[PDB]
């Protein structure tokens, strides 16, 4: 709309001009934090190094920690920066003086002080506590009792403070319309297990403390104002303004934030509007561009999510601008607050207001304190009504609000960047950004092979929509109405019925049974070999790139059901919602990746450049192979070994695990469905003790994949190695076996993070993966803090049904599994010290206690005994030496994790923690395939990795033709040859 | 320059009228109104097409039934409607007539007459196969005595071609009328430069036969000359029959142009022939081998001995016909070329140095270049015809030969009168084509190192290498006597427990004594390994593979000295020797550059807020347990895999071969490789050999031998006892019961010795050793009495006399196991062959071929690791594919077949680690051949290939969480927006 947007440019103009050259502190190159940004902004690697050094900053309790830090980060003193033990303390002030520019206090009491400063000075409030992640609910309840300690000290004071001048109205409120106090609340600080795969659990625990912070702020009048986090809780907090807003339907003063980077956001303020009018009731919404940006586009990129936010910036730009003018529309139902540091945002919203003629108790502005410092006086001057967000509370999360402040600022995108560091034109600065969308979409207008695209993992449940959350409970009952078949062999294209019957029951409610399963005797099994044996030769002749199309179509198949499997998995073998679902999706990986690596693979290579010569290497199978499959990922690691056999020209006999054996039956299910050819794929679970050694022993296995227990690996690894009469080969073996997992807790590790992926590591799924963390190992000066979280966290986390995605984790697999490891807690508890043991339900299931053990050393046998459960072994090191030395300390090598802020110890890890897979600040669980080619050595396998691409070459041997292509003195010449 | 200018001229203005005087008259074979002409036409048009009409003409002969040859037309050309038996035949046949006078010698006689009266002398020779035995060469000479004792009886009778003057009883007053050349190697099947003064000799001595009757009807002897190979010795030849007739005058010999060494060469001659006062005959050509002597020398690393640009055989030619015409009075001339450029340079070169006439004339091959031909006659007068005769099998050799010449791009005919090229471009003084062609032809390895490339094998043409190995030897000799300790930790460590190491081709002569390590010194050297290990591990790949790089110019500073080692305590031929050392410098300089190339961590999948790196790590402590069969070649291979990946070793060489074990220890030392790291420690497998692999710190194993011990140590290896970090880890490279299968339409000029050398070559002591040869029934036969005719012809005896073509086993043990199993072979087939072996002492066993060998039997299905072959007979192509899968080895195999049909067969059904195609099934190659296999062979680790290092090494991923408060480095291969 040319005609206003005239109007927003020159208003911007003037802005600019009153402005009168004025840098916000952060770009006054003639203060440090000014000299400390400038470098920053010029050099990308001191920029991570400096901002990397702020986050850990708070950590850095000792000298030595402090100094060692400052070399690590920075090097050398002569190395430095002009700009910057003396070293120590001039450093620590001058990062103290930066964090305390963007907070009013550290108490309560000095906050009230400075926010009346602030009001004679013409400036109204929002004040905001800065806490940690919230990781219990004690510290949820701290949480909300310094907001109710802050709201009584205001009440007491307010009633002194005259209102903010205004141009009519009420003279006891602020601008004559506005409460005098205001707060802001971060919804998920009120409850440490905030997830949308418990969305109403969520919504509720959230709502009740909400509700007492409101009732609190009712009583004074006051503004409430419940704050956006990441979009993984924005339908969950939506919910929770929507409910809080109906039981106090006539109480005006409670907004809600919305994020215009938010491609949602078109849809949400509308369905939010529309959900107003319907319910007759007003809302206030703080419109904000939104503060997790990088965050939300690299966890979408991680789990094939469609990326939530807008990633040209100007398209945030002309969303806001869209949705202001939306919001001002509707100034009768929404009060709006209007939160950006932008001159074109905010000149856009003055004109846009002043066209609409809104009244001017209907918006405000506000900005972050203590930063744009003249576009915040420049809004007192031509608006006056002008609110800083104001946070106040402890230093250690003062610094991670700074880190995120000198993040904004700096930005390249940065609306104060491209104003006060790099001298952008004002024209450009000030142009419509649906103007410079337009442009940017048009510039950015300006690989897989085979016909085939690019490997990429196979997107993850998402819980934040309704149809994923609605689709368990669905499938489930769907599955409930499948129960009671008997399930047989399949040989040779055909069922085989014995009968000799095991039932397969639900692990947390074992009177439920899911099916029967027929078991495979000698003969069986023989019958299954020899079928193997017979299509091993057609099927070996068929090429690889149509040996690969059957699993591209097991994986079509799989993918049209997955919700479907992902039910009989809750069911058969107590996954959760989340852990089932990625079971199945790293099915379809190994189906999807292992067909382009037999693609890759499949070719004849040239190798040597002779001429008169040709020699091709390439790559032949082994024959029959046995796959022998563990019930903890019963379709993921059944068909990554299984689909690695097949689409490399073998032929398979697969023995699932017993009380998985229906899962097994999927592979059945999904290989029928993909067409594949008779006997290449024979099913026959049975009893280990009747037919275990006979499938291992058997003359015509050429190879043996086996995943599962150390002592069962091993003993198949000596029975296979022996040659008995007839036998064609010698048995290759491709093993993945088990591992206790350390996680090293550094001391200046950040516990927001470390604890609640420790948490899912020892305790996701029941501890039942080789990946688990089964040992903690906490340095000296930490140890303390850390157990008090890792605890308190744990508490709040309910032990129950995986069929209820409000559990965290639920029985184990069967009897003997939850016999073993709870034999294993009460040595465990002889050997160290219980910190926290969960209450279980009462009634049939396999339940074992979430379980903390303290005081464990290395000679323990629960420090070097793979338990497989829900029991969690801590470790206190003197130092960092000793914790490698510990962590090292068994006879597995398989995972390892590590969460620590100094360059110098994760080097040290990274050479001298010789696990197969290292995981750095995150779970050492989750492998995902490509990303992280998964297995080990020591105890812990024979250096075989699943999902990556060493892999499929054990399942063959390679083989090499040379032909002499000379006849009678000539030979035909190759475009490789090496000639003249 | 001026004088070159104005030379040039007459030059081209003689080439012009030469060409203004045939105009639009073209040779044969460019006649596209003829069948002939049409199929050189699509073939010149058409690359693919020329490849399967020539390998068809070359297999042609042998499609001898009605079922081969509907077969392979179908094989080669398509369906009868994708192309462009008995009309097809007539046309192949006819086109081979061309090029030869006749069939029989009377027929040749006859048809020699008739060109005599047409004007045209000749030179006759006898076409022939290849020689593969001494009967064969009997019979080749017997064919030029009788076709001399024919001429003798005509030859009075024929009136000389006029000339100017002179004798009219003589060809053009001046010339013997019976002239003949003969192929130097056709007269002995054994030729080869190894042995240089035995291949002289029994060339000589029939060459010698052949001259005497030459001279009794005064005629002329001309020396064919062959590949590169035999051409020294085919100079010695020629100068030893010259000083034997030093008066007669009419001896020639063939000189190449294209060789790089023919300036030398020419020069050397013509110096020669004046010191001793002597005459001689040059008949210079460009040469017919080029593609075989480029292909070659480039299988070998040799420098290629032709020159490559075109342009430079036509210059060489010119200047060294100059050179041979200044020197007419010693040397008389024949200018052998069809290039009208070429023979008009020489004609007016003649011109400038005044020479008469009887110095030189002008020869053609019979049956091409009518018109050159015609012009020749016609200006010069003296053309003498090149004229072969003989049987259509050789005859269809020739074919193909002369028909590659014909359609070659750079060919002077096919520019001429198929591509209508610019006359001007066609007379062009050569010198100034390769200067244009040398300029623009004027206008990748990686981490600063060059490209891999294997190492020169030993050159037998070369003077130098000849002598080396005699010298080699002696000085050997002077070091003999030593006792050799183990060597643990960077220290020689001597045990009382000595075994003395001897030749087994006289194991009288003791090479030293060797100390044994008891199971406390393996015990320690393993510690010294396991103690050395860490800091091993942390070295960085590229470092550790420098020590690699240093260990390989070490051995090739030694490369005759380490050869000479093995000759003696072995009983290595000089070439098995010396490949022996060269196949050790390949592992090292190939494996260096693996670990360089597998060193570095690579980040794996590509999404944001994340780093995966991939990389690999060492195991810890490696026993390597190596034979006696490679003793450097295989060793090196296992222990410098083994340490370049970051492991340390402990070594056990086979008891007979310590000393070439020993030679690792010099090497590594000499590379400076940290104390520890490798480990010598040769002992009694009795007392110490479980012990090794047994031991809880071994954590990988790598042997080669026979499939009894390696079967052992697998099973044992499988065990973890107390203590022990890893499932031991086996790279194992065991024994074979390889098979060559010789189809119906085999080229048994290649079979033959292909398959003598599979079988008998280091006296069989080889995994990859052919010890079945399954030959198609209808060519049984043939195939046998040619292979056991060529057998005979060889010699058995020490390794370090080059005359012998194989020697002792390798001791006493091995030579019993080997002559029981030749009982049981001939209790079993039936013997054809078994050669004498020397008086006295050695551990000989006889060169033995078996036939009547089916799949039951022992000798088919057991390795016996000897000069034992046994021949089976198969019924068809189907059975012979079935009894070569038919044992429980799969390691390597051959076939000669030039049916693509059963070639591609082959390729998928012949399952064997290394098949080998038209060639023998040894000698493997590091890159090229990557050697190892599956079944009883092996464990399908590949040696000397790019999957070989990851198995001593185990994979380790390092994933890094990079988001620290909501941010993260944007790295490049980030999926990003
Ligand atoms: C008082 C106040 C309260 C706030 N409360 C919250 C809250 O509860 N929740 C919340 O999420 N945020 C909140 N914010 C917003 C956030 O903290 C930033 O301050 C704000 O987004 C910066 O925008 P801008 O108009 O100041 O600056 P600009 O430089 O104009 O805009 C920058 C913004 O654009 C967006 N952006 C950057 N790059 C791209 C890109 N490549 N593609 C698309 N978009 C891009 C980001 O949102 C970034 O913050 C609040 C802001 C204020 C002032």
């Amino acid at each position: 709309n040319s005609e206003l947007n005239t109007k927003i440019v020159n208003r911007g103009k003037e802005f600019f001009g009153s402005i009168s050259g004025e840098k916000p502190s952060l770009f006054n190159k003639g203060a440090w934090m000014g000299k400390a940004m400038d470098w920053s902004m010029q050099n990308e690697q001191f920029k991570i190094q400096m901002f990397r050094f702020v986050d850990v900053f708070p950590s850095l309790t000792t000298s030595k920690l402090l100094t060692e830090h400052i070399r690590e980060y920075f090097g050398n003193e002569q190395d430095m920066p002009a700009f910057m033990a003396v070293l120590n303390k001039v450093l620590t002030s001058n990062i103290e003086e930066m964090a305390r520019q963007f907070i009013v206090g550290e108490t309560t009491k000095e906050a009230v002080k400075n926010l009346e400063k602030l009001r004679k000075d013409g400036f109204a409030a929002v004040v905001d506590v800065l806490g940690e992640a919230t990781l219990s609910e004690e510290e949820a309840e701290v949480y909300t009792n310094t907001y109710l300690e802050l709201l009584e000290a205001l009440k007491k004071e307010q009633g002194s403070w005259k209102g903010l001048p205004g141009k009519g109205g009420d003279p006891g409120l602020d601008w004559g319309h506005a409460p005098k106090v205001n707060i802001a609340v971060k919804p998920t600080a009120l409850f440490c297990l905030a997830n949308p795969q418990d969305f109403e659990g969520s919504v509720v625990a959230i709502l009740d403390r909400m509700r007492r912070i409101f009732k609190k702020v009712m009583e004074l009048n006051g503004f409430l104002c419940i704050d956006m986090e990441s979009y993984r809780h924005k339908e969950i907090i939506l919910e929770v303004f929507r409910r809080l807003k109906l039981e106090y339907r006539d109480y005006p003063h409670l907004g809600i934030v919305l994020q215009a980077y938010l491609k949602d956001n078109d849809k949400d303020l509308d369905d939010l509007l529309a959900w107003a009018k319907e319910h007759k009731v007003q809302i206030s919404v703080r419109l904000v561009k939104g503060a997790y940006w990088d965050y939300e586009t690299v966890k979408a990129k991680q789990n094939d999510w469609e990326v939530p936010v807008w990633t040209i910036k100007a398209e945030s730009d002309a969303a806001y601008e869209r949705q202001a003018r939306k919001i001002l529309e509707n100034h009768q139902i929404c009060h709006f607050a209007c939160a950006s540091h932008n001159i074109r945002t905010i000149s856009a919203v003055m004109e846009m207001a002043r066209e609409l003629n809104v009244p001017e108790d209907r918006y405000e502005f506000q900005v972050l304190y203590g930063m744009a410092e003249p576009v915040r006086k420049g809004i007192l001057k031509v608006a006056g009504r002008i609110r800083l967000y104001a946070p106040y509370g402890n230093m250690v999360p003062g610094m991670g609000y700074l880190v995120r402040r000198l993040l904004e600022n700096t930005a390249n995108e940065s609306f104060l960047r491209q104003s006060f560091a790099e001298d952008a034109q004002i024209e450009r600065l000030l142009e419509d950004p649906a103007v410079t969308v337009e442009r940017e979409r048009a510039a950015r207008a300006a690989k897989g092979l085979g016909g085939l695209p690019p490997f990429n993992n196979e997107a993850m449940v998402d819980f934040t929509r309704a149809d994923h959350r609605a689709a368990f409970p669905k499938h489930i009952a769907q599955v409930r109405t499948q129960l009671g078949k008997t399930y047989p062999l399949f040989i040779n294209g055909k069922e085989v019925r014995t009968n000799d019957l095991i039932p397969t029951v639900n692990p947390n409610k074992p009177s439920e049974v899911l099916g029967q399963i027929c078991q495979a005797g000698t003969t069986e099994v023989g019958d299954a070999i020899a079928a193997a044996k017979a299509a091993f030769p057609a099927w070996r002749d068929t090429d690889p790139r149509t040996r690969a199309e059957y699993l591209l179509k097991a994986a079509q198949a799989a993918r049209k059901r997955l919700f479907e499997l992902s039910a009989w998995q809750v069911l058969e073998i107590g996954k959760q919602w989340d852990q089932a679902y990625a079971d199945v999706t790293e099915a379809i990986d190994f189906l999807e990746y292992y067909a382009r690596e037999m693609i890759r693979l499949g070719q004849p290579q040239r190798v040597g450049h002779a001429p008169g010569e040709l020699n091709h290497y390439f790559y032949e199978p082994k024959g029959v192979a046995a796959v022998i499959a563990p019930w903890n990922f019963p379709l993921a690691i059944s068909m990554g070994m299984a689909s690695a056999a097949i689409v490399t020209g073998n032929c398979v006999v697969f023995k699932p695990s017993g009380i998985t054996s229906i899962i097994g039956w999927h592979l059945v299910e999904l290989f029928r469905e993909a067409g594949l050819p008779e006997g290449v794929f024979n099913f026959t679970p049975g009893r280990g003790s009747v037919m275990g050694d006979y499938l291992v022993d058997h003359p015509d296995i050429s190879l043996i994949a086996f995943t599962g227990s150390m002592e069962t690996g091993l003993r198949i690894i000596e029975r296979a190695a022996k040659v008995h009469p007839g036998q064609a080969n010698v048995k290759k073996i491709i093993s993945e076996m088990g591992g206790k997992n350390a996680i090293i807790i550094d001391d200046d590790a950040d516990l927001d993070e470390a604890v609640p992926h420790v948490l899912y590591s020892a305790f996701g799924f029941q501890g039942q993966k080789c990946s688990a963390c089964s040992r903690v190992i906490v340095l000296d000066a930490v140890y303390d803090k850390f157990i008090e979280r890792l605890v308190s966290m744990a508490k709040a986390t309910k032990v129950g049904p995986s069929e209820d995605p409000a559990n965290y984790m639920g029985a184990v697999a069967d009897d003997k599994a939850m016999k073993s490891i709870k034999e294993y807690a009460e040595i465990g508890k002889r050997e160290g010290h219980v910190l926290y043991e969960s209450p279980v339900p009462a009634g049939e299931g396999y339940f074992v206690p979430m379980t903390i053990i303290g005081g464990i050393k290395p000679e323990h046998r629960i420090a070097q005994e793979e338990i497989f459960g829900p029991v969690l072994a801590v470790m206190r090191a003197k130092d960092f030496d000793q914790a490698i030395e510990w962590a090292n300390s068994t006879q597995f090598a398989l995972t390892g994790g590590i969460f620590s802020r100094s360059p110098e110890h994760l080097a040290k890890a990274r050479r001298e923690f010789r696990v197969g897979n290292l995981y750095i600040n995150r779970n050492n669980t989750g492998a995902l395939v490509e990303r992280q080619p998964f297995g080990g050595a020591r105890m812990s396998g024979v250096g075989t990795k699943a999902g990556g691409p060493d892999y499929l070459l054990h399942f063959m041997d390679p083989r090499v033709v040379t032909e002499n292509t000379m006849r009678r003195g000539f030979a035909p010449i190759e475009e490789d040859d090496d000639w003249v």
